[PDB]
């Protein structure tokens, strides 16, 4: 089984959003493939959260 551990693996932790306006990066709001608009959690690779950390990685 794959062990779960953030220490030693991740170096930067990002806290995003207080409301659904900031929470749209982790749901179907930022998911192009998602069809619903009920705030369902979309695929992590397609939401803007993945792009948020992607531009962070290349810049830093």
């Amino acid at each position: 089984n794959i062990p779960l551990d953030n220490a030693g693996l991740v170096k930067k932790t990002i806290l995003v959003g207080i409301n659904q306006f900031g929470g749209g990066h982790f749901t179907d709001m930022s998911d192009p493939t998602a069809t619903t608009a009920n705030g369902a959690i979309g695929r992590k690779d397609k939401v803007s959260a993945s792009t948020l950390r992607l531009t962070f990685a290349e810049k830093a």
